[PDB]
């Protein structure tokens, strides 16, 4: 491919605690080599999902755009079953999560719950019918 | 689980849509396109863009109202050349330079970008 989707980078307050939230949740192994100060990065099969310390806002040149509210963005997550979801809602929020919508079947035919990680980022627990 | 996407919320997912496929050549998938939604096959997550009649659908309306960025797309290219070649792909296409391409301490050679409606991504290489 002419160009890889390696990470899907979050900026985070505490990206230890939002490593271990998606690790608990999900069981993801987060990526030893690539971790640093301000890193921590989770393998998800698939794009991986990074958490990024506030440093790095002004180290890219960002720091305009570091006073945030509401979404912008969402991880998806796919599991195996319908029983999956309901089973994986209530272990995301003793994790920390927040429920938005219970699971639910959406008009394009998918089995899932919207939920708000620690952070207050978008994510949902989904299964393709 | 699977992260099989990563979803933008958008004001015009054509114009998104069509901005990615025009600097990296994600070919869209057709099975999952309706009128408030396009997504972008990129051999790992896929990349969906979601109208926003999207946030009412999800209960999400509360939070329909964002500022700053809280999220970056990190784009992995072949060759430290293929950085410098398709940063002026990407302006073209109606991306926003932030910060130039350069190399960091733990040698990794990249470029940050504002796509056309103010999300940020990175075309980088692993030196």
């Amino acid at each position: 491919n002419m160009a890889d989707l390696s990470y899907v980078n979050i900026f985070t307050r505490d990206i230890v605690a939002m490593s271990a939230f998606y690790q608990q949740v999900f069981g993801f192994q987060e990526i030893e080599s690539i971790r640093s100060p301000i890193f921590r990065g989770l393998d998800t099969g698939k794009s991986c999902i990074g958490f990024n310390a506030h440093e790095a806002y002004e180290l890219m040149q960002l720091a305009q755009f570091s006073e945030t509210s509401g979404i912008k963005f969402l991880l998806n997550f796919d599991v195996d079953t319908k029983e999956a979801v309901d089973k994986l809602v209530p272990v995301a929020i003793a994790a920390g999560a927040t429920l938005i919508k219970a699971p639910y079947e959406t008009y394009y035919h998918w089995y899932q719950a919207v939920l708000l990680d620690p952070e207050r980022n978008v994510f949902r627990i989904n299964n393709v019918l």
